[PDB]
């Protein structure tokens, strides 16, 4: 019935040099990487309010997106693009910095609460209040939250984050080549077992 459960992948972030390489852009790093690995450059597309791209993985189209809305307005980019290609929220995967998980940890999740990430709040809202999109939770720790989330991670910590990016990317490839379940199993065991 559904040979492709994930058709859109989004990476939340804030644009511009005053936010470059900050913790709150983790989601974007995952989109950047996955796109780099499939030789696609992202282009700004005004109608979708962000950097877009189409990736061919396992000979299926996976569309990617990094909004330029500013984080708390991410919903409008996501909705513009999903409405264009009639993509259900349930078919969307949103990578985002997650405070509730430590640096170096990544987890998938479907549905549920935003955990205070207003980016998620606004995404939920702009998808007709539907929570049931998938998430890729990139762990960034707790500590001052405004300062932390919009801060750069110290270098030892950054390599913890990059490892987690790397894993997330592997698990997204797996999701596309081998299915959702196999990717969910792999990430669930990550750092856990
Ligand atoms: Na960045």
């Amino acid at each position: 019935m559904v040979s492709q459960p994930i058709k859109l992948l989004v990476g939340l972030a804030n644009p511009g040099p005053e936010y470059a390489k900050t913790r709150h852009n983790a989601g974007a790093w995952v989109v950047e990487e996955l796109a780099r690995i499939h030789n696609v450059t992202l282009k700004n597309e005004p109608k979708f309010f962000g950097l877009t791209g189409r990736l061919l993985i396992n000979s299926q189209e996976l569309r990617v997106l990094i909004p330029t809305t500013f984080a708390n307005l991410s919903g409008k980019a996501i909705a513009a693009l999903a409405n264009f290609y009639q993509i259900k929220p349930e078919e969307i995967m949103v990578a985002h910095d997650e405070l509730d998980l430590p640096p170096g940890v990544a987890k998938f999740k479907q549905g549920g609460g935003h955990g205070g990430h207003n980016g998620l709040k606004d995404t939920i809202s702009k998808l007709g209040n539907n929570k049931e999109f998938y998430r890729l939770r990139l762990g960034i720790g707790h500590p001052k939250v405004a300062g932390y989330v919009l801060g750069k991670a110290p270098a030892k910590e950054q390599e913890c984050l990059d490892a987690a990016v790397d894993e997330s990317v592997r698990c997204l490839e797996i999701l596309m080549k081998d299915g959702l379940t196999k990717a969910q199993n792999r990430l669930h065991t990550f750092k856990a077992e």
